[PDB]
């Protein structure tokens, strides 16, 4: 039993659409909808539209009014909205990051925050470079009030840094720019090691290894396989394999990992080369509810809070908060509710890797009531009469339990493939 509980927030993929507004021509409500009629728009947004400022605002207002205390906050990026490149620019990107960064800093003057860059936090999107740049330097200025000179230094070099936490200074947050590894990123094609991030990672980890230090990885694009499709890593396979090895090697140091990018609530469990679970990974869903017209599903906006043991930074639990957008628009109020408490709904001990690996196995049971939950929660309770066939479920399961491609294919073939 632990004598006090550490808590920190994780917010991601804010995707602000400064255009949003209610008007009678639903093609004009928000530029992110790209000309489509916004399905049923309200003051807190629309499924076809990125986040109106007031949604983003209510999310942070709920945190401040939450009645939870927190040592820090993790912010995994993607702040500009989904509109085509010509419609945007480097300066707009920066104004948007600036607004977010300021808005947070105003409401949370005393709170430390550790950002990571996402793939839309650049113009043109996804083209995050190896060497310094206007955006990298822009954010370094904006995030000074939360970071070292040492941190800040590397931040401008290639979009990344690492940082002891003020209120727990043997906890080091490592913020990675995994956008360097994202498919669409033309800057990094054919590069052995973009911005020497692997070198610096291997280096930064090895260093924490010795100094009795625990590490939390923060980043935007997760490692592993995208769970709602077949044999597609989120990053470039090549890098995913490379990163997994690194995490394998130093898993004793890493006490948790945290990502966004997918806009969905997901867990993953890294196993050692031997096949034994050794690191827990957590992909938090987005604040924006945005989606394609052809897509049945999306997320409800979401916000989450983690719990740790201040001694070893072991992960005790996670509480997932959300907005029932439809309701929130019907009432025209920000009723940020609690969706679930992780150890409660799944009836497991903690967030250790063995704990979660065990839950994963329970999912594999024919008609697992457990997996059913996990799939409601996967789209942040968005439709709850939602269902899932054997194949989709297989693609989820394998993703949760297999991070590198050997073991992901074994899991796929095992049951069954073209
Ligand atoms: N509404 C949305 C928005 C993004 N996505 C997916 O999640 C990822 C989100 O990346 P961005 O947030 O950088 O667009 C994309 O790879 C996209 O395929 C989705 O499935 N539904
Ligand atoms: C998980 C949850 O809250 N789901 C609800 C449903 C309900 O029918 C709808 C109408 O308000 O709003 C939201
Ligand atoms: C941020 O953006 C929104 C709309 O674009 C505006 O109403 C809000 O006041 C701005 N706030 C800051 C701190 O820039
Ligand atoms: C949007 O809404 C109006 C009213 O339903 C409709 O007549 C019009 O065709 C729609 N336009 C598009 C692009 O969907
Ligand atoms: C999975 O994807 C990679 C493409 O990156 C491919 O080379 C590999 O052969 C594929 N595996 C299967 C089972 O098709
Ligand atoms: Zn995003
Ligand atoms: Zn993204």
């Amino acid at each position: 039993p632990p004598p006090a509980i550490g808590q920190f927030w994780h917010v991601t993929d804010l995707h602000l659409d400064p255009t949003y507004h209610i008007t009678d021509d639903h093609t004009k409500v928000c530029a992110s909808s790209k000309g489509a009629n916004a399905s049923n728009p309200g003051p807190f947004g629309d499924v076809l539209c990125d986040s109106p400022y007031q949604l983003i605002l209510s999310a942070f207002d709920f945190i401040k009014n939450s009645g939870q205390e927190a040592s820090f906050m993790i912010w995994t990026g993607d702040s500009p909205p989904h509109v085509p490149v010509p419609e945007l620019s480097t300066d707009t990107v920066i104004n948007v990051i600036t607004n977010m960064t300021t808005t947070i800093q105003s409401l949370f003057p005393n709170l430390q925050v550790f950002p990571a860059l996402g793939n839309h936090d650049y113009w043109p999107q996804d083209q995050l470079p190896v060497v310094t740049s206007k955006v990298y330097n822009a954010v370094a200025n904006l995030w000074k009030p939360w970071l070292d000179e040492e941190a800040i230094s590397t931040l401008r070099k290639g979009g990344f840094y690492s940082q002891k936490v003020t209120t727990n200074p043997n906890l080091r947050i490592i913020s990675l720019n995994t956008n360097l590894y994202y498919g669409p990123n033309i800057m990094t094609l054919n590069k052995t090691d973009p911005a020497n991030q692997f070198e610096w990672l291997e280096s930064t980890l090895n260093n924490s290894q010795q100094n009795k230090e625990k590490v939390y990885i923060i980043a935007h694009v997760p490692v592993g396989y995208l769970p709602s499709s077949q044999n597609i890593t989120a990053m470039r396979e090549y890098y995913n394999e490379k990163l997994i090895d690194i995490f394998q090697k130093y898993s004793d140091v890493i006490a948790g990992q945290f990502y966004g990018h997918t806009h969905r609530d997901s867990i993953m469990v890294l196993s050692d080369k031997k096949g034994s679970p050794v690191n827990s990974l957590f992909v938090a869903p987005a604040v924006t509810p945005v989606k394609s017209v052809l897509e049945k599903q999306t997320n409800n906006p979401g916000i989450r809070l983690f719990q740790y043991d201040p001694r070893d930074y072991k992960l005790l639990d996670m509480l997932q908060y959300y907005l029932n957008l439809t309701e929130a628009n019907l009432k025209g109020e920000s009723i940020w509710k609690l969706e679930y408490i992780l150890t409660q709904t799944y009836d497991i001990e903690d967030l250790q890797p063995e704990s979660l690996y065990g839950l994963a196995k329970q999912f594999t049971i024919l008609d697992s009531k457990q997996f059913i939950k996990y799939y409601n929660y996967f789209f942040v309770s968005y439709d709850s009469s939602v269902t899932c066939d054997k194949t989709c479920k297989a693609f989820q399961i394998c993703a949760i339990m297999n991070l590198d491609n050997i073991s992901y294919a074994d899991c796929l073939k095992q049951l069954y493939i073209k």
